[PDB]
């Protein structure tokens, strides 16, 4: 008795939402700031275009045939062998992502709070920067609200998928859009456009010597699509031929780089108005945007505004990072969705309790090699897990499958674009992620 999506646009707003999230605006904007900016883009753009869609589409044609969670599609479409690995690695990428997620988002929350109470209108005396790093470095207080947060995300997916993913409000993500156009605007008006810009479309090819730039944007460009991990799968699982893959997966592709360019534009130009330093860190967002709210005089209200339309998109990308081990484990253990949820949401809530730490009294330890517990955690998922996963899943279609098969499960013809697509999934993309691989050791 699998679940379906209940409405016609369900699987396309899902995986929207899914994509759509803190690694467009908090992610994107901190790791183009330390990689250099535009040089880092344009290869982060190609990475979307030519590795990031035809993925997209892979996973999309597993969920749809297989009607299976992430591990399940291969064990079904290919029994006994190997290929289940990467349905595994998502599984265990899952645990990972969605445990330092729910650390971020509940900074959203504790934001969100202090300009619902009123505290955040003003700069406060240790200013925007020392106000943050007060609330991070404090042992206690982000767990709370990261608790705050899972709660939420483990609600939602174990009310459903018809009841639940699929019953997201439908205005949040569009106001979410048109408020990050209007900042945008807003932030092009302070002084720093011009080298802000600059940072941002102007490329300096001195940054691509390095080859952990390339592996910075094949990251970033898996994370933001929330692809190489089966969460795309899962999702493709719950529809019906009804739909239209190819469109799904370019709609998607399409949406979540609006959202990141915008956010750029947005934060970026604020980086040098403020004089700043764009390779801040993952506090980027959170400095920036407080001190940009400040200067309008109907600042507290765009602040609210802002801080719940993220948290928004952010509760949708975690509801499909629970729903992938919560698919699994209701498969292979026989346990219920509630009980999945619940379960695996407060082990993923305490996973990410040292990785909060990270950012205080933890601050000293490490685990790979010169990063800390946060930056380790989503080293091994964000920059290993979903790259090797996502290259074991264009290689599935595109050396396990027949041809004829592939091009007909993923509604595509013969024609241009369906071999175009055959290509990326056997040579372009799977050579291009081990390139990055080899060159980056
Ligand atoms: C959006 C959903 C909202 C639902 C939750 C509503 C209930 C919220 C309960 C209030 C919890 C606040 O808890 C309290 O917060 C304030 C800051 O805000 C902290 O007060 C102080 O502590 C920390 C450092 O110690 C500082 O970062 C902070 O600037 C300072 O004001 C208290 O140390 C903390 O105990
Ligand atoms: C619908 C969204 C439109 C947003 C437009 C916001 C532009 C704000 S103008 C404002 O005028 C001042 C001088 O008059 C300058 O000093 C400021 O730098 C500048 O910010
Ligand atoms: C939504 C607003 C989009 C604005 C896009 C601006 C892209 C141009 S940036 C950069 O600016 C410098 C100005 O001198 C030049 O040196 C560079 O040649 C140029 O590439
Ligand atoms: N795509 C989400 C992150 C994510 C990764 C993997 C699965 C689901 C979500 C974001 O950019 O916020
Ligand atoms: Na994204
Ligand atoms: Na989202």
């Amino acid at each position: 008795g699998r679940e379906q999506w209940a409405s016609r646009l369900g699987f396309i707003l899902a995986a929207m939402g899914s994509a759509v999230g803190l690694g467009n605006i908090w992610r994107f904007s901190y790791v183009t700031g330390e990689n250099g900016g535009a040089a880092f883009l344009l290869v982060y753009l190609g990475f979307i275009a030519l590795i990031g869609i035809p993925i997209v589409l892979a996973e999309f044609t597993i969920g749809r045939r297989a009607q299976s969670d992430a591990v399940g599609s291969f064990e079904k479409l290919a029994p006994g062998k190997p290929w289940k690995v990467a349905g595994l690695m998502g599984v265990a990428a899952g645990f990972l992502i969605l445990s330092f997620y729910g650390v971020i988002a509940g900074w959203i929350l504790f934001y969100l709070f202090n300009y619902i109470t009123g505290q955040l209108w003003s700069a406060p005396a240790e200013g925007f920067g020392g106000f943050f790093e007060g609330f991070i470095a404090n042992p206690t207080l982000p767990l709370f609200w990261q608790a705050l947060f899972m709660i939420a995300t483990i609600w939602i997916v174990a009310i459903g998928v018809k009841k639940g993913i699929e019953r997201s409000n439908k205005i949040l993500m569009p106001l979410l859009g048109v408020l990050l156009i209007a900042l945008a605007i807003y932030s092009l008006t302070l002084g720093g456009a011009k080298e802000g810009l600059a940072f941002l479309f102007s490329p300096d090819w001195s940054a691509l010597k390095d080859p952990g730039v390339y592996l910075a944007a094949i990251s970033q460009a898996f994370f933001t699509l929330s692809l190489g991990m089966g969460a795309l799968i899962t999702y493709g699982s719950y529809v019906s031929k009804d739909s239209r893959l190819p469109g799904a997966a370019v709609s998607v592709a399409g949406l979540d780089t609006a959202f990141a360019i915008i956010a750029g534009i947005m934060i970026f130009p604020a980086v040098f108005a403020l004089g700043l330093s764009p390779s801040g860190g993952p506090g980027l967002v959170f400095v920036v945007l407080p001190d940009i709210f400040d200067s309008i005089r109907l600042g507290p209200i765009v602040g609210i505004a802002f801080f719940i339309l993220l948290g928004a998109a952010a509760l949708s990308s975690a509801v499909s990072l629970l729903e992938v081990p919560v698919a699994y484990f209701m498969r292979k253990f026989d346990w219920s969705r509630k009980q999945a949820a619940i379960t695996l949401g407060v082990i993923i809530t305490l996973l990410g309790i040292p990785s909060s730490l990270s950012f205080g009294v933890l601050g000293e330890v490490t685990i790979i090699p010169g990063l800390n517990i946060f930056d380790s955690v989503d080293f091994i998922a964000s920059s290993v897990f979903l790259p090797l996963g996502g290259m074991i899943i264009a290689l599935f279609i595109g050396w396990g499958w027949k041809t004829s098969d592939a091009l007909a499960e993923s509604d595509l013809t013969d024609s241009v674009w369906g071999k175009l697509w055959i290509l990326s999934l056997r040579f372009i993309a799977p050579i291009a992620i081990l390139i990055v691989f080899l060159s980056a050791f």
